[PDB]
């Protein structure tokens, strides 16, 4: 459990240090994007240093932090201090410009969607053509920030593709694979 | 209670339990859910009565709230396969594939009792997992649907249209209901 | 020849129980939930028995809280649809559908045993969903009442609106009350009488 | 597993038909409406067997629903034959209830057995309407079983209430002092 | 799952010799069944001996004790052998066989013990019940006290904790009467 | 991963730190919980200064119509003009919370999902009180739909269509569609 | 200082939450269930409200379908007992006991919002036992039942008779309705207007 | 909802609004009696001796009773302290919760109008050989008594008559609990 | 799968030839099955061998002695064999056959062990319960004395802990007398 | 008059089924996990038909993962020890101690079909207690080991060095290569052949 210094998080927020760390869902989102909007407040021009250790989860409660990395007016850097997996790849992968680091033993993981309906035929048809359209949002979010053509990320999402950071680099999911300070 | 059992004298004794002795009439019951089992066994007393008598009508009572596609398409090919007549009699709950197999009994021969429920939906199903593999499934789903949809058509004269507007939504009908939108020949109250 | 037993452990058991005596003398009971497997049962005893002999009294003994409405109304439909004459007799309870198929016994062939209970409501349902749907179920329910109810009146001589009365909350009825109702015909406590 | 008999061509009984060729009949167990109406399956038949020979319907109960075994009780009392009734360990609730119903001088109970009497026991949730209208029934109930007792035993309906207020355990003498039960029996050759 | 061996299942077969088990749990099943078969055996012969083997824990007083009834009021001698376990409601029912006819293996635990039961509820019906097992204690020990020919007082010191006893310990007890080792 | 503290000298939540400046979260279901204490919130803020925006942040799939038709009526009743931004999902009650706020501020950052659909209960009883609680969940479909179509723009007909199953709209659609005013990418805008 | 939260974890916690915040406003919420701890609760903020001053409204806003009859009439006699006027609020629904805390309110100072649920019925029990003690329940609740009939006839002006027809079962009212039966006395939009 | 938070100015200091009508010498007994809540009341009530051993203390209670011994502690402690405990019933008082109910200083129990009063005798269970039972079912019949006893004291009654009473599950309204000894003031408005 | 028929299932086919399986746990029901076999066996002729195959890992002791009294009391020897398994009173059961006429086959597992109990309650029950299960464990050592030849004092040993044997070294300790493995073969 | 059925329902059943059909032309299946049941049930079959015709060859068909070893070695050593040939036939799975049984079949006489799949391995066993009790369960389970790859090193020619090192870990094989591999003799298509 968290020791005080503040606890060691929070002493760490006011250094504009943000941890994402477990499952993306509703909760831990959320907490993200309220952190980063303080961060935005305190100053708007400073970068924050975006931590992510994270298998993925939901996609609607990550696209909020998605969008929210966009929307603040500071640099967010990115960093994969482990597993960015699913969701967390995308994260990773939409930090600033130039900004987006991995440590070099980190797991960097992408796959297509995840989800499932049961009801009636004309339910599942509707939840079928969301996700397809989730599918297609986020091939073409991972597009624009990586640099491939559509079709490749398409091709390469098909399956999970498990890369290691300097495989992640040369893809463009991140700038810069950092070894020591 | 469980189905008591008759005796038939020999020239000693044989027992046959209550189901077993209205087979021996070309009766066939399906009642409750349509699942693998339940279809297998009405499709072998189909094509074991076939093979008794090939001519002679089959009476099959129908008391089900429906259950497996799969299963009870099963059973509705080999009630059109088979060269005996299936009559179909509805004795309380013909529902969803229920629906269907009353409907596709031998022309002019579907019946129901007065007081039984009728009712008539899309199919219903479910999957999880990656995009790619809920598409395969959906576009499944939609084909059966639209399949089914031209089964009900077909044995009710409906066109096929008025079968999907009608079937959007569980579709609840009385007997004489039924018979008017051609679900069944007739209500029958008395053997007279 | 074939074993005696007192009751079958299974369907399939080739062996002769009190059930399968008693049915040989057209005596077929319903005893507890009535449901798809039950009410089959009856039905199926009760077409056999037409197909023994269509012209003698069938003894249907009923001891049942009622449940499924749909399975039950297939068991009071084959009752008025074959030839023979079906009795009925209650034997402990008759309630819900069970007082339902008591009543639509045979025209003065319905009894009970003295110390009977007799039950008459209104019908029991349920569904969770969207409220299109919910809709389409609810106006089922009442149409099922409205029938249940009109299959009383019809059996008991009751008006409709006195059904409707009656049967808006739990009803019970000692079997003296049930003959008054016209739910029976005779309360019989000994056979000698 | 029920071990067989078999009878001389040859038929095989199960020990409980055998015995029923001897017009015995066990309720063995709590009544329940699969208990109760295996019993009036065989009462049926035994009449239909013949309907003057006496019928020896054996005993061990804790009772149970009052519905299925008053089906029992008026089934003994409508067929032709005499019901005797014999107690083989307990009869407690709806069990004394049924041995107290045997044919008039024919109830026993073997020496060690436990009989009890007491009040229905019943239960709803629901509104205060309905709450109303069930309890109101299982007082009538309650009423009849009251009336029922004092009826087979002799007893005054007030001594009835009283006793049966709470479980009321009785050995097998005072059974029979009560009027539960007509002779208590130790050896057939007694 | 049990053998057949005219064709029976070996049960069946030995029931034919007048040989009845009693294995396991003394209940509403196993005791009437029990009832069953030494009705049947008076019914086909009332004259010659029953062989009753016990191998039991006990269990139900009320489903034991008609059985134990039933063993008194039939015309038939019920030998009882105990043939591994005759503890609580099962050393009532070996101690009650006929007169010189109750038998051990020479292996067997005999455990006699006073009553177990329990009830929750109000005080009045706690007081009742605790009334009525005080009484069908006293009863017990009066019943092994008889068929021992110890006193009563000694069955209930005996009998307060369970106590255990060897085949040879329950002969000279007066639970059984004779030990057998072999046949021959 | 707990909630971070932020000082002020006094100790703040990151939450109480961000309701300082109006901001308001609802995140996850709408329950009686979730619901009571966004409408807490409101009134504190109004409290504090009645004609001041509040910025209410959406991320929510919804809930029981009861819990969030509270929190609509909160919105409406203050003084403060309710600002909304959808900030993930708003689908069920969560879209119609969205759709609730100021007009001309009502928010969507680009990525988020928008879904509107019709009421869900269920009830198990007698016929007569199955049809009690039927007319109720029509009665709520329809006050739902007629308050869709106000804050919208569209007709109550074409509300009870697009309403009928589960209905995904992205923040442009939702836009066009009147559910919100501005899909906003960027805060320089 | 003490740390300011939105909403406390735990009761003794060391923070001044939301809620608290309101209570200083004398705001008190019922939300969810009636139950021993969340009446208990509301009857504490009401006596601390009391003792802070006896002179000034307090304003409860309740969101609550209801729950144990005994807690909420612990709330209801407090309400009545305390010398401040108590205003009451529906903030979503009003059900059973939650319909009796709102009617219970202060003459005119009884509101809704707009789109508030407002449900009134007849209670609800439930006993196991002999028959004895069923009736003993039985004549209890029916007895609870006639009190909290006149509790709603008193603040509706409704006669008794009114009540007993309109709460036999679940009887959904909209604002405007709840206004107009008397269990309300405004319905409120708008803080301006 | 939890407990709210009242600030004191002094900095500041923060009290649960428990703690802070606590300062007020009121004292609740909510829910069921068992070795937690029992204890709790003993120790607010000790406290409050403490603090001022003259001044009255208002011991609220709405409870359905529970454990017989952790309650017979509180019925005690009420007794033993030099305060008068004045009780007042905000709900229900059932089993041990009209027992503590009963039990307060004379002429100081009360009940507000609507609350519901029950009395009964006590509940048990046990399991195990006929000597044990037999050693259990002695000890509930003198808690029985003994509880009887206590309610004919703060009533007034016979022996008898609570014994009669509390046969079966006796509900009473807040006036017929008053008519029976059980409160002595029924109080609707504080005016 | 389950017993198959001959026009009998297979066990009472093979009971024809006076052979009787206990196979898994020691329990009443098993044990009683076995003891209603012999007594069968034994009427049906008093004089022929029975054999006794055995593959067990013992169970309920009380259920077992019976068995073992049962095989010694009955007339006809009962010849035991181990066909997999004999551990605790499994292989109680297959030392106690005839003299000279308790096999095994050579890759069955014999082990050999001290009485498992168990007991909750008060200290004086606690105390009856240890002073039983104590008796219970000299008697059975004492068997295991008398059909191996060993003294009781190896016995106690050498059961301290789970003994695993192979064939082989339960023929040498008088667990079993011979080890077969092939019928044709001489036994040794 | 022993009725005949596809398959019994209960070991006593009395009903003439396939696999007491197809147990007259001497085949005899292992199918599923070898336990007590199981085993025992081969062991009477063999001793079974032995007894019927003791030089007639006997076709064990084996569909198996293996499971309890002490049970298995059990049929093992019956195979060993009676007197008619057992032929050993994979008709899916025989792994663990299924590949052991079918490895152990008569000389010449061991058999798969083509598709099957063959496992061999090393023990899987698991004790928890006492150091000293963990240390006899682990010698007791390294002696089996030693024994089972003594048996396997028989049968196939494999030295035993040969069988140690490919058993440390599980080793799957096609048909084609547990012929070659000698745990089987023939790989046999078609009825012609």
């Amino acid at each position: 459990l968290v020791p005080t210094v503040f606890d060691i998080y929070s002493r760490l927020l006011k250094e504009r240090i943000v941890f994402l760390n477990g499952e993306v869902n509703d909760h831990s989102a959320n907490l993200v994007i309220a952190q980063l909007l303080f961060l935005e407040s305190e100053d708007p021009d400073k970068d924050i240093y975006f931590y992510i250790n994270s298998p993925g989860g939901m996609v609607t409660a990550g696209m909020g932090v998605y969008d929210t990395m966009q929307f603040i007016k500071p640099d967010v850097s990115t960093i994969c201090i482990g597993l960015a997996a699913s969701m967390g790849s995308l994260l990773l992968a939409g930090g600033a410009k130039g900004k987006r680091y991995s440590l070099p033993s980190s797991q960097i993981m992408i796959h297509q969607p995840l989800g499932g309906f049961r009801g009636q035929a004309s339910d599942i048809e509707i939840h079928a053509k969301n996700i397809l359209r989730i599918k297609d949002r986020l091939n073409k979010v991972l597009a624009h920030h990586t640099g491939q053509d559509l079709e490749t990320i398409v091709k390469d999402t098909d399956r999970d593709n498990f890369m290691m950071a300097d495989e992640a680099k040369a893809y463009g999911l991140i700038d810069h694979v950092i070894e020591s300070r």
